[PDB]
């Protein structure tokens, strides 16, 4: 059973746990817990094939940069979780991209751009703007609703497929 390394990255105040735990035990966490190091492994059926998803939720704190580069090198698929409720996180996507490019030693890496907090009316960045910048990354963009849990399933499905496309 293939254990795909899923690296969940994002900014502070986005709601990474609201997406990671979401499809693990089917639960939307509201409480703000500063995720430092959590691991989620579940048998996920992707493309009619049950694979053991190895998800690692880390801290978005910039105090962990050296340790970040280490696990980033061991990561295969990167989950860029950013909230559309904050424009800073959108302009910082390229910032994190540069670091990922360095650790992966490649300009091409299987990743997905998920617009978290799409269930919030306080939307700042528009869907088209998000897709516009996504073309440069070569990665798909999906609006991941946290409270409604809409788009989260397809987002995970697409990511795994991207990783498989990279491998084979
Ligand atoms: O390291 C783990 C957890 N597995 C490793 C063996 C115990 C289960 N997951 C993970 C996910 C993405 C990136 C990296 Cl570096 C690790």
């Amino acid at each position: 059973m293939t254990e795909y390394k899923l690296v969940v990255v994002g900014a502070v105040g986005v709601g990474k746990s609201a997406l990671t735990i979401q499809l693990i035990q089917n639960h939307f966490v509201d409480e703000y817990d500063p995720t430092i190091e959590d691991s989620y492994r579940k048998q996920v059926v992707i493309d009619g094939e049950t694979c053991l998803l190895d998800i690692l939720d880390t801290a978005g704190q910039e105090e962990y940069s050296a340790m970040r580069d280490q696990y980033m090198r061991t990561g295969e698929g990167f989950l860029c979780v950013f909230a559309i409720n904050n424009t800073k996180s959108f302009e910082d996507i390229h910032h994190y991209r540069e670091q990922i490019k360095r650790v992966k030693d490649s300009e091409d890496v299987p990743m997905v751009l998920v617009g978290n907090k799409s269930d919030l009316p306080s939307r700042t960045v528009d869907t088209k703007q998000a897709q516009d910048l996504a073309r440069s990354y070569g990665i798909p963009f999906i609006e991941t609703s946290a409270k409604t849990r809409q788009g989260v399933d397809d987002a995970f499905y697409t990511l795994v497929r991207e990783i498989r496309k990279h491998k084979e």
